[PDB]
């Protein structure tokens, strides 16, 4: 990782796009010139953004270098970072970087950027326990588990990924700058003892819950809570739905897939103002119910219109043989539990024995 002869920049920085950085940063006329290793020490800072560069093999030639700002490139592999132990601020906004294992040994890193990467795991970051700040925005990750390790963070920005639990936030109380809109937010109390924050957003949550059955008079309970826990009052409800606190209401007579309600929240922390506002959307699934009728006693299950019905263990009559599920209690069809998918309305299947020989 050291050169010991005059030595041209194209043949150390085999990207064209990055040499011409190198032979720029160096103020020589040609990436032909040969450099020296003391004309690469002196390298304290590269500033390279927009610049089409996709590989910065050679930089692991540059000890000293301190910022590197690389936003806007092609960019996949960091590796030829990892021994680079001056490194104090790293700008990579706009690229595709995610394997973060070659920033394990980057203990001077104060600084790191990685917007819009495409990066869903962060789990690499717990090797940067000294970071500051931590800029994430407009990725794809849900688990911030990794983040309360990182203790010494006062900016952090997780803006535009899909995090619902903050909870990991609780304790990173140096935090002072935090952005957590375009999120799946729906319970501040993670925040609740972030005394020193001065800026915080919290615009615009998509919160989605897991279906539930259509009925002609739902109920589905309140889930967006307040740094304190108290529930947020809903700002409008579809479907002219109605609040009963703790509860949203809806009358409901015909089948509709989807209710929803929207949210206001004007939210002080300590020093901090913000908006916490959003969405919260409720799946329903149109269920109508099958009597299974063994000699006229029923057995109802509810199943999911236009599904496939799962047959039940068949019933056993002493003396007889089960011979099927059919649609009449004489006569009718027999239930083909493969082709033959859920109607939309309640029905009766009767079960058909033979005597035993
Ligand atoms: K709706």
């Amino acid at each position: 990782e050291t050169i010991t002869v005059p030595t041209p920049i194209k043949q150390i920085f085999s990207d064209d796009a990055f040499a011409e950085t190198i032979k720029d940063n160096l103020k020589k006329k040609s990436v032909t010139d040969a450099v020296t290793q003391n004309e690469l020490n002196s390298i304290d800072q590269i500033i390279a953004n927009n610049s089409d560069i996709k590989s910065v093999q050679g930089i692991q030639y540059l000890p000293n270098v301190t910022k590197l700002f690389l936003n806007g490139n092609k960019l996949t592999d960091i590796k030829p970072l990892a021994n680079l132990k001056n490194l104090g601020w790293l700008f990579l906004d706009e690229n595709k970087v995610k394997d973060l294992s070659s920033l394990k040994d980057l203990k001077k890193l104060k600084s790191l950027s990685l917007e819009h990467n495409g990066i869903s795991d962060i789990n690499g970051l717990v090797h940067l326990p000294q970071l500051e700040s931590l800029y994430l925005g407009n990725n794809k990750i849900t688990d911030i588990t990794v983040l309360s390790r990182l203790t010494k963070l006062d900016t952090l920005s997780l803006e535009d990924n899909q995090i619902s639990d903050i909870v990991p936030l609780a304790g990173l109380t140096k935090l002072q700058n935090l952005y957590l809109s375009k999120n799946h937010i729906s319970d501040l109390r993670a925040l609740a003892g972030l005394k020193n924050l001065d800026v915080l957003e919290l615009f615009s949550q998509e919160c989605l819950n897991k279906p539930i059955n259509h009925q002609s008079n739902l109920v589905v309970p309140n889930t967006v809570k307040n740094t304190d826990g108290s529930l947020v009052t809903p700002e409008i409800i579809s479907d002219d739905g109605d609040y009963e606190k703790p509860n949203v209401k809806w009358h409901l007579p015909e089948f509709t897939n989807e209710v929803s309600f929207i949210f206001y929240q004007p939210v002080t922390i300590g020093k901090a103002k913000a908006r916490f506002h959003g969405r919260v959307t409720q799946p329903l699934k149109e269920v109508y119910t099958v009597s299974y009728d063994v000699d006229g006693e029923v057995i109802k299950t509810k199943v999911e219109a236009g599904t496939r019905i799962t047959a039940p263990k068949p019933p056993t009559k002493q003396g007889y043989v089960f011979k099927g599920w059919y649609t009449e209690k004489n006569g009718g069809h027999e239930w083909n539990f493969n082709t033959d998918y859920m109607s939309g309305n309640d029905f009766t299947l009767y079960a058909v024995f033979k005597a035993e020989t």
